């Protein structure tokens, strides 16, 4: 079998990263051309690291008694091709932005979910297995989202029509919430203020108001209809997010979750714990009238004859939010890079809209998280970024990072 010719690997825009090479010997040894692109979205089969990617997620379709003699095992058939959703150009741009830092990024069309850049670092390269890295960031990675789970709460607190955008709330430095302490970020007290501009300030005390008014089981069922619980990917494997079971929730545990922060102690896992993809999903699905995609990584299916034996079809997961909700919370989240805490994502010449969130996590360090979409109107794509600091001090990093992918990739578009 080790005489069968596998088949190729190749971007949306022809480039191709994995290709079986014929030796004198008859065998066919598996090279990666560009090697150190999109590393783990194409993959590897090792017996060392395991497997990972398209080479394992399409092993067979990549991979009469003619079928004994290993002399003909090579006549008589080629495996057949894969030609991604990738496109090589927005999926440089990722992988330029994440140069010198530890973390990931997703770009996706919010029509259909096509991923169309997806990048994690550090990386590494097919070559170096011959000798953190081989964790993908994107999707097999979970981390507490922080202030970009806000859409959630917003998007449910909207849609169940428990609140508007110009419904005031008190955003105090410090209140208390079922007998625990919640914070505004530095303790600021911002008074009396419109949701739309605690959304976009990215106030603790107003958004974990909003989630004790929705209850336990109204924010589970908002983020399980954005995809929690779900293993992500027509064909790509993505770990579920991960959220309680809404009984066992309390009063303070459904503050924090209802601001990204995961602090629940029981039975069932603390949440929300995320992705980097199921954040894209979220975003994706406000930009797209509320109904969710099933992000896909495979275009089609090609034979040796570079013929097209297969498309993918788009697919829903179902409908989150109503169009009119939807359509709100992408006014919110326009507001949080204008004049609120996305400023840094601003690009001038293009209107970018999204939801920023900073983590903490262990030995004092911080993630900064950034989801969105461009243009503000008629989007074609959603961008999440997670960018670690790991000591470094991360601040703000996210959104610059997502503004600058967004408009290199519109321009890529155009
Ligand atoms: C949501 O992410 C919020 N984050 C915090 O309150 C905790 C935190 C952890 C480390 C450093 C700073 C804050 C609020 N939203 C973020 C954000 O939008 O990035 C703020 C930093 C604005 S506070």
């Amino acid at each position: 079998s080790a005489y069968v010719q596998r088949g190729a690997i190749i971007t949306s825009d022809g480039v191709t990263l994995a290709e079986s090479v014929k030796q004198d010997d008859g065998t066919y040894v598996r090279n990666y051309p560009h090697d150190g692109m999109a590393s783990h979205t194409v993959g590897y089969i090792s017996t060392q690291y395991g497997t990972a990617g398209i080479e394992s997620s399409m092993n067979e379709t990549l991979t009469d008694w003619r079928s004994a003699l290993y002399s003909m095992a090579g006549i008589n058939t080629t495996g057949s091709s894969v030609v991604l959703t990738i496109n090589s150009q927005m999926q440089a741009v990722a992988e330029a932005a994440l140069q010198g830092y530890s973390g990931s990024i997703v770009v996706m069309d919010p029509s259909t979910g096509a991923v169309l850049a997806k990048a994690s670092s550090p990386s590494y390269t097919h070559a170096e297995l011959g000798t953190s890295q081989l964790v993908d960031r994107t999707t097999q990675a979970l981390y507490s989202p922080g202030s970009s789970f806000k859409t959630v709460t917003l998007a449910a607190g909207i849609d169940t029509h428990k609140t508007t955008l110009d419904t005031t709330y008190s955003a105090p430095g410090t209140m208390e919430i079922g007998g625990g302490t919640i914070h505004n970020y530095a303790n600021e007290d911002m008074g009396t203020i419109p949701l739309r501009e605690a959304f976009a300030r990215s106030s603790n005390t107003a958004l974990a108001q909003l989630g004790v008014a929705l209850g336990a089981d109204n924010l589970v069922s908002y983020a399980r209809a954005f995809g929690y619980g779900t293993a992500l990917g027509q064909d790509f494997s993505t770990t579920p997010s991960l959220m309680p079971n809404p009984a066992e929730m309390t009063t303070w545990e459904l503050a924090w979750a209802s601001c990204g922060l995961p602090v629940g102690e029981h039975a069932s896992p603390a949440g929300p714990q995320t992705t980097v993809m199921q954040n894209a999903v979220i975003a994706a699905a406000i930009a797209n009238g509320g109904v969710v995609m099933n992000p896909y990584i495979v275009d089609r299916v090609l034979s040796p004859e570079g013929a097209v034996v297969s498309t993918t079809s788009p697919k829903s997961l179902g409908q989150a939010v109503s169009a009119d909700t939807a359509a709100q919370v992408r006014e919110a989240m326009l507001g949080v890079v204008e004049s609120g805490t996305g400023m840094g994502a601003r690009v001038p010449g293009v209107k970018i809209a999204g939801k920023t969130g900073t983590a903490d996590v262990e030995n004092g360090n911080f993630n900064s998280f950034f989801i969105g979409f461009a243009p503000y109107d008629h989007p074609t794509l959603v961008v999440s970024v997670v960018i670690e600091g790991n000591g470094e001090n991360v601040l703000g990093y996210g959104a610059q990072v997502g503004g600058r992918v967004l408009a290199q990739c519109l321009n890529i578009q155009a």
